[PDB]
């Protein structure tokens, strides 16, 4: 038993809900938020934005200093940096970005990441202004991740969406 509360059940390992994951952070303080982020840790907008504006910029203080020691993620890499108020860990997931041209393949690579982690609190790899079908997007997810995810939808019209047309 956890504390997720409101989802909707998919399969056996993936639930779903229309949340702020900013929101469900602040509220569950899961074990690991991923974040929706790129190779530079540059966290300016959508999700990575949201959760870094939440840490009061801590978040890209501490990735900052991640990116100088060790350069940048592989785009369908990840890495385990701190939660700050959010959570224990933020696992920071590179999907790749179809608004730069990057191969919408590497989607699979991104969300073989969650399943070094039992459970996780997370957005839509490659969703929003990533420039990804989300259809797509989950059911990659589905396909791939074998560990416990919940997935917050921020928009409303899109989580109903991806709900009705899941097969
Ligand atoms: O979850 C969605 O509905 C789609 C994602 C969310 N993206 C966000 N962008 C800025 N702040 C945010 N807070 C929470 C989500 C979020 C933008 C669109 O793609």
């Amino acid at each position: 038993v956890n504390s997720f509360s409101g989802y909707l059940k998919l399969t056996d390992n993936v639930y779903i809900k229309n949340a702020d994951i900013v929101e469900e952070a602040k509220k569950v303080k899961p074990t690991v938020v991923v974040n929706a982020a790129n190779v530079y840790l540059k966290h300016g907008g959508g999700v990575a934005g949201a959760l870094n504006k939440a840490t009061n910029n801590a978040m890209q203080v501490e990735s900052d200093d991640y990116i100088a020691t060790n350069g940048p993620l592989k785009v369908g890499g990840s890495c385990v940096l701190s939660g700050h108020n959010l959570a224990k860990h933020c696992l920071h997931v590179v999907g790749p970005n179809v608004n730069k041209g990057e191969d919408i393949q590497l989607l699979k690579s991104a969300y073989e990441n969650f399943n070094q982690h039992e459970v996780l609190l997370a957005p839509l790899l490659s969703a929003g202004i990533f420039g990804a079908d989300p259809i797509h997007s989950l059911r990659v997810c589905v396909d791939t991740v074998r560990t416990n995810v919940y997935l917050a939808v921020f928009d409303k019209n899109l989580y109903d969406k991806l709900v009705s047309s899941f097969l």
